[PDB]
């Protein structure tokens, strides 16, 4: 039983993403207004995908105002007031020295848990973390941050989030 949806994208046809906001079932893509240089957004169909046959890359083309500005959010991500849950995910990416922060939080924004600023290599690791659902909400969101500006060139792949129940 997991709490989000499509966490591998193997429910989406393979392509670039032209609907960032319901192209992608269980998660939203959308970009801030202050980047100029859009990301691209593609499901890939390949055959090192650590689960199923899809991943998610996100090529990055330029930043702005604030590293949240280019993302993917996992949503919904249905859980329970004070049950401790287990985030795993994994990511890689073209060139060695990509950063990424994997978060998750309520729809006022409030963080319950993050892994902070981590270094990505070109070979897929898991990230892992807990976090428990400190108030009361049922529905909440998994915000992956990509916009920093160590990125500017690379592309980022990512694949099989599950956010389970410890
Ligand atoms: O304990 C957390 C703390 O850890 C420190 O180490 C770190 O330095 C802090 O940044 C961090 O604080 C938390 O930051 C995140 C954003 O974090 C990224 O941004 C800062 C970077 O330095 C850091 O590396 C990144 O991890 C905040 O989450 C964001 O909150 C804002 C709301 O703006 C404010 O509201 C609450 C307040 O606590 C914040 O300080 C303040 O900025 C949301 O901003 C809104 O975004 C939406 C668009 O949302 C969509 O795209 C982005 C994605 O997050 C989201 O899920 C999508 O739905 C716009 O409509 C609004 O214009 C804009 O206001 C961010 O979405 C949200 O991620 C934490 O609140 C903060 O605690
Ligand atoms: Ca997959």
């Amino acid at each position: 039983l997991v709490a989000n949806i499509n966490g591998g994208f193997e429910s989406t046809p393979a392509g670039v993403v032209t609907d960032l906001a319901e192209g992608v079932e269980g998660w939203d893509l959308n970009v801030g207004s202050s980047v100029t240089n859009p990301p691209v957004f593609e499901v890939l169909e390949t055959s090192d995908a650590p689960e199923g046959n899809k991943v998610l890359a996100v090529t990055v083309n330029g930043v702005g105002n604030n590293p949240f500005n280019i993302q993917a959010t996992a949503l919904p991500v249905n859980v329970r007031p004070g049950v401790t849950y287990t985030y795993t995910i994994r990511a890689r990416a073209e060139q060695d020295g990509a950063v990424v922060s994997f978060t998750v939080g309520n729809q006022s924004f409030d963080e319950y848990g993050r892994l902070h600023h981590q270094q990505i290599t070109t070979e897929w690791q898991p990230f892992t973390f807990e976090f428990t659902v400190s108030d009361q909400e049922t529905v909440i969101r998994a915000p992956i941050h990509f916009g920093y500006a160590a990125n500017v060139g690379n592309t980022i792949y990512i694949d099989g989030l599950a956010i389970v129940d410890l």
